[PDB]
């Protein structure tokens, strides 16, 4: 008789096994039609079984050969493709966080600057910066031993631009506009007051009407400044309107 | 039970029961073997998330995963104050 090892991962090797007979030639065959020969062990192993495959014994005791044994190899089913992310995108100093929604004997993730990690949940990039964009890649193992496919998540890194120059009209009398400028080309040019009002404009310049009562005022003003992204600046040193 | 602590506060786990080993395992990669796992000091954001754990007991059979979901709460930003001078 012969038996196989249980059911094998795609690339690995089984051990085919037989009864022990005192004197006995064994011959392990690959067809039935019996004329390629693999092995003369009795517990020879048979490597790369990528598919369903069967084996034959025959076994000569006495001068006197045994018809052939069938045996099957079976081929443990594909475990399935992880669940990861879809693409996104964070700013310079955000976090990248990475995670697997399924379940699996291990975890292997791999990545730029080194990342690697072998949890459900890797740990967080805390400072995340440009030399983190790239892409992630991930594979599992299942219970049963077997290697999923690789799949990825790429994640991108936006840069903030420079803190902008400001200038002011100094001394201002009451009636005189107050007009803030900045010498820096950027989309979104958020203006804060004194106060705490964050207002936005397209331009390098703010014009505050004398009569407007929350924006005209005196103290020390700041702004923050986006380019071509949703990054903000570094705010600019605030700067003192009189 | 499921609960939530503020940005700043402290993220305490334990299990009640008694086991040959334990294990732990969350977001950033929180990782333990004990019965009281490490405190997370300074809990932030990245900290929110499912919490499980599993038992292996004395006859060496491997429990349920059970579970605990730890929310974060966050602070807003200073307030701008003003008053009348003098």
């Amino acid at each position: 008789t012969a038996f196989n090892n249980g059911p094998v991962c795609r690339g690995d090797a089984v051990q085919l096994n037989t009864t022990t007979i005192n004197n006995a030639l064994y011959e392990w065959y690959s067809d039935a039609a019996l004329t390629n020969l693999i092995s003369t062990q009795q517990n020879p192993t048979v490597a790369n079984i990528t598919t369903d495959s069967t084996f034959y014994l025959v076994v000569t005791v006495n001068g006197c050969p045994s018809s052939a044994v069938a045996t099957t190899v079976t081929l443990h089913p594909t475990p399935a493709t992880p669940n990861i992310p879809a693409n996104f995108v964070v700013c310079e100093g955000e976090t990248i966080a990475l995670s697997t929604s399924t379940v699996a004997s291990s975890y292997n993730w791999t990545g730029p600057n080194g990342f690697t990690s072998n949890l459900q949940n890797p740990a967080v990039i805390q400072p995340a910066t440009t030399a983190d964009a790239g892409s992630y890649t991930l594979f599992i193992v299942d219970a049963n031993g077997c290697q999923s496919a690789d799949t990825s998540v790429v994640v991108g890194v936006n840069r903030g631009p420079a803190a902008p120059v400001l200038t002011n009209n100094s001394a201002i009398c009451d009636g005189d506009t107050l007009l803030l400028s900045t010498t820096a080309s950027a989309d979104t040019f958020r203006w804060i007051s004194p106060n705490g009002i964050d207002t936005i404009t397209t331009v390098n310049s703010l014009m505050i009407v004398p009569t407007n009562g929350t924006y005209y005022q005196s103290g020390d003003w700041t702004l923050i400044t986006q380019v071509a992204n949703n990054c903000p600046s570094e705010p600019s040193a605030p700067s003192s309107v009189v």
